[PDB]
């Protein structure tokens, strides 16, 4: 059997393919009404359906009709659909699958439910560049709630170990900041001192592009307002942006998360034993995170942060076979 992993967020969609390769695209698309089958290797052009209907995904989907999902791990979403057979695309193999994927634990048993319903026993049938056809038989889909991914990841490499104490994953994405405290003793999440802040890097990019705007009359596209975020970018030839100005809008990023940390967690911080920040945001901001549990910090790789849930959720499909 091939055992994938999926990670559909509603920023981008990670998929950890049969031999290990991963794939990460935005998890955006858009219908086109193109004759062709798009690009092999460039901007590849998919269809579902066999033709009826026909898209493009990830870097090259814009417009305005562009399409997303409205959260993370929304599997059975319309919206989802369309970057599962992208995804299943990409990772390159009627083939027998097993999908190791997740959702975040808030939701975690409906959304379960449905993934399953959606995509469970069904074959997908995506045909692509040059009219090829692959046909992905899904047998097994097999859950795990997002953070808990990451935790076990790191797990089977090593990198934590099973003891009394509590890991907390900090899931730093573009519109929310995913924290799960899991226990150690059984790797189980503490549903109590789990929860979603509704903040991420978006926010940091957002009041920087209307700090911009503001002084300057014209405004960033989102994709450039990030780049500034951590070095000075040309718009309108006018330099704008860098460290100067972001870093004290990413430092109340920061500030904000710890603080809705500290209060959640309250006395419990103290069973604490490994802090673990993951998602693009960590990037940036994730070493700040030190100063909830001194000396607890996790060192994960820049390479691992948007894929250590993947990585876990395929590796807890594996170990179900």
């Amino acid at each position: 059997m091939v055992v994938v992993g999926l990670d559909v967020g509603y920023g981008d969609t990670k998929v950890i393919g049969v031999d290990g390769k991963r794939i990460i695209f935005p998890s955006r698309w858009a219908v086109t009404e193109t004759e062709s089958w798009g690009i092999g290797g460039k901007i590849p052009v998919l269809s579902t359906d066999g033709g009826q209907t026909k898209f493009i995904y990830g870097k090259y989907a814009s417009g305005n009709n562009i399409r997303v999902p409205q959260g993370d791990g929304r599997l059975a979403s319309k919206e989802a659909f369309p970057l599962i057979a992208a995804a299943l695309w990409e990772s390159g193999i009627p083939v027998d699958l097993v999908i190791g994927s997740g959702t975040p634990l808030g939701t975690f048993d409906l959304e379960v439910k449905a993934a399953k319903e959606a995509l469970e026993n069904k074959v997908l049938t995506v045909t692509g560049p040059e009219g090829e056809v692959r046909q992905f038989n899904i047998t097994r889909l097999i859950m795990r709630p997002q953070g808990v991914g990451a935790a076990l990841y790191l797990l089977n490499q090593g990198i934590i170990e099973q003891q009394p104490g509590y890991g907390v994953v900090i899931d730093v994405g573009s519109r929310t900041t995913d924290v799960l405290t899991i226990n150690l003793m059984d790797m189980e999440p503490v549903v109590e001192l789990s929860f979603s802040l509704q903040i991420g890097v978006g926010d940091a990019i957002s009041a920087l592009s209307r700090k911009i705007a503001k002084e300057t009359g014209f405004v960033v596209p989102f994709d450039l307002a990030q780049e500034a975020l951590s070095h000075p970018v040309m718009f309108r030839q006018k330099q704008v942006g860098g460290p100067e100005v972001s870093g004290p809008i990413l430092e109340d990023l920061a500030n904000r998360i710890i603080e809705n940390i500290r209060l959640n967690l309250r006395g419990e911080v103290d069973r604490v034993t490994s802090l673990i920040p993951v998602g693009g945001g960590s990037n940036l901001i994730g070493d700040r995170f030190e100063e909830i549990a001194p000396g607890t910090l996790v060192k994960i790789k820049p390479e691992d942060l948007q894929f250590a849930n993947a990585l876990g959720y395929r590796d807890a499909a594996e170990r179900s076979m």
